[PDB]
């Protein structure tokens, strides 16, 4: 059997086969429709670190790839017990294909093994998303498999969608007045014009995957193929991607093709790291004992409790954020309370058209009580929200003590993971890094902006009158 | 007769015998009084480097290729060399030339092929530490070599203090009292403003007791008797709307003359600019000035007038622009080349040390800016501004479009169009794009460096900033 992890960037639940508005997403929909849908599957982190984590089966904080960026050109290789993905399914006689149009393994580890044997060939900023005529198979990567090998193939198939910069579909054009909005983004123009955008983007890579396996079909390889499509993490929105609320967290997740019964849907907890074992189990091979992923489809299933994420270092912003999910309780730990949310980074400014509106509207006192949560000057120590009352998590049950016994269970199942992990995101950066991401960082911002012609203290409603001509030159 | 001149940093007319209330200036006000005090003296550009360059050399710095702020360090441009430095004049009198004071800078938009000094003490970007009070400037290197190796000669002493560049220091032998300070109308009247401000003039009073250590070290050395000493501030005080434009805050500067020869208890009110000190200087040493030469002689017997004054200013730091400005005795013509630019265009300088400009932020955010202090806040500016200085002296109401006075706006746009053609201001050839983007980055730079440094995000709330200028005050000490 081949494998396949068809991979989507920065995508929440916002698929029309998962109740979403407005979005035309035929392709994928009809994958769903004949396969698994899982309605709750959980990067393990919302930005490197979740893919370090689902490439091994591992919490990126338990192999010391928590940094988000890492351990790039340090000497620092994955600890001989860290086995990739490809190479377990070297063993089992696959060849493995770095497929799409991005090219990046984002890995917060050097490697001094190949991750892939062909591929077609640092990844930081906004992404240009190329026309849907981008013919994946006849690129170096597949074309390798075929002409030099038988063998069965495992191929990651990256795309760049659904990553900033949104890009219109003047093919089926959204109306922002019409799109659903989580309550803790002001609706606003601003808001749904970025939006509407970013589903357009969706309706983009829907198309490149129709035309993908339009592609695989005409090969004749999707007969014995089994397709894990997925996002690597939530959409890139303020408070989604980068934060461990579900919005940054919970991610499309497909099972499709040989031996799946169609027209299922999963209800049980799934975290990204169990794609590994669970590819591993469907090609007949053993999960050593050392991975932390669970198998979740097929005989040797294994069920899951809680699911994990954490939240470090992110660019330059310094952080240090735990979260423990079971089915309803969404418990999440800031280890350092006095650090606003707010807390500088460049690419949420730079790129974040609501961010500006946002800081506006606080400025102003107009947003609601939802909306400011994000913008307080520190964080309590601890969040619990009971997410089937309250799915955009604005409610902090933390302190009422109507929840105290669940705040106490989850608390300690914290304590309990971090030390059967050895979380190292427990274990502080050197001041030499620190310093170095900074300088990396802070300067990004300074001249991207004045690229734009712009202060680097402009305040946000100047920002705005540049924000409302970038969304119209976009097209919204 | 040996020649001093005594620099001060960004300093206005807030001396205490220019009428300034609170600050307690005995020593500069006592050199007033047994000398020449000028009340209409202007640098020909508001920032360090451009005036600097402009008063060594009695050119204005957009008639040498000077005029950014700063520019050609190392480039390999030299001064032209029908420009002769003030020390090259003074040599071929034969004076030793020495550089003296905490500086020990020069700060010239320009590299000289001769030593601009034969002795001295031994980038003066940012901000500055004033040193204590007890520098005994004479014990230092360059006099030191002057008594050893050339008694003899007279010399000529550039002397710059570091005040009253900030940082602002406490005076806590005469500490000022915020309620007290007299505050102009384009800055707000607020706590913030007022505790900045005692911290500068109570910087003024640092300032002044060095001075009458320095006397005091000189009537010692027996060298008083024979020397002329011109006291002057390089452009005005280090505040929002002073430093780096072309109001008189920014140009007017205290002007002092003292000793041989010089009769006391005189007052002037002529017009004269910093131009003008050099070849007053070559005069009073016997030399004849150069028919090149911008400056006036504003002193002895070939004292010649002024009809106006002018500056300049170009990029400064980061921050490009182009403003030229015309003085008279009575009204100030200022035009602003790039009108699409807003007056509070980026310059890290600013936003890091100056904390009225955080509080205007936000009082501006939350319209509570008077009409006067929100002028500077505009996104754009009139391309001309004239102003009654006689009926508008901190020059807040422009007479540009009032018809009454269009008589007066054209003569005085002329006269700078007919300067700009006389001088062949440089200051019209824009800088390369590798120059700008030089600077733009290394400023740039500096401001999230320094920022983050604080602790403080480079996009910073003025509100959360406020906080920050606060602590930054009472740790100053007011
Ligand atoms: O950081 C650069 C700054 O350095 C100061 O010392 C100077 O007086 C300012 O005008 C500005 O150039
Ligand atoms: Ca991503
Ligand atoms: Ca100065």
């Amino acid at each position: 059997p081949n494998i396949i992890w068809l991979v989507l960037e920065d995508i929440s639940l916002d698929l029309s086969v998962y109740g979403t508005p407005e979005v035309k997403t035929p392709n994928l929909d009809r994958l769903a429709n004949e396969g698994i849908r899982y309605n709750h599957a959980y990067a393990t982190a919302a930005v490197s670190t979740a893919r370090s984590a689902f490439f091994t089966g591992m919490h990126a904080t338990s192999i010391g790839a928590q940094n988000h960026r890492s351990h790039l050109d340090d000497g620092y290789y994955l600890p001989k017990n860290i086995k990739m993905t490809s190479q377990f399914m070297r063993e089992a006689g696959y060849v493995n294909l770095l497929m799409g149009p991005k090219q990046k393994t984002d890995f917060n580890f050097s490697t001094t093994i190949n991750a892939f044997d062909a591929q077609d060939g640092y990844s930081g900023g906004a992404y240009t998303h190329a026309p849907t005529d981008l013919k994946l198979l006849e690129r170096p990567a597949w074309q390798t498999y075929i002409k030099k090998y038988g063998q069965p193939f495992f191929a990651q198939i990256n795309y760049s969608e659904t990553h900033r910069t949104f890009i219109a579909d003047k093919k089926n054009p959204i109306d922002p007045s019409k799109v659903k909005i989580p309550s803790y983004y002001p609706d606003h123009d601003i808001t749904r014009r970025d939006w509407a955008l970013y589903l357009e983007t969706i309706q983009t890579v829907d198309q490149k995957v129709g035309n993908l396996f339009s592609e695989l079909e005409k090969a004749g390889v999707l007969e014995n193929t089994i397709v894990f499509i997925f996002g690597d993490h939530g959409r890139a929105m303020l408070r989604d991607k980068q934060w461990l609320y579900d919005g940054g967290l919970r991610v499309p997740l497909i099972v499709w093709g040989k031996g799946i019964e169609s027209n299922q849907v999963n209800n049980e907890l799934v975290s990204l790291i169990d794609v590994m074992p669970t590819t591993l189990d469907l090609v007949g091979l053993k999960v050593p004992d050392y991975v932390e992923g669970h198998i979740f489809l097929g005989k040797n299933k294994q069920k899951r409790d809680y699911i994990y994420a954490h939240k470090d270092r992110t660019d330059e912003t310094d952080d240090r954020v735990r979260a423990v999910r079971n089915l309803r309780f969404k418990y999440i730990k800031n280890f350092y309370p006095e650090k606003p949310y707010n807390d500088f980074n460049a690419y949420k400014h730079l790129q974040y058209p609501v961010l500006a509106l946002m800081e506006s509207m606080h400025a102003k006192k107009l947003l609601t009580h939802e909306q400011a949560l994000f913008f307080a000057p520190n964080r309590p120590q601890e969040e619990l929200y009971d997410t089937f009352n309250d799915p955009d998590e604005v409610n902090n049950l933390a302190l009422n003590k109507n929840y105290e016994e669940q705040l106490l269970t989850m608390r300690k199942e914290l304590q309990r993971w971090q030390k059967a992990t050895n979380d190292q995101g427990m274990i502080d950066e050197t001041p030499e890094v620190k310093e170095y991401w900074d300088d990396f960082f802070k300067k990004h911002y300074l001249t991207q902006m004045r690229l734009r012609g712009l202060s680097p203290k402009i305040t946000p409603d100047d920002y705005l009158i540049f924000w409302d001509k970038f969304l119209t030159e976009q097209g919204k």
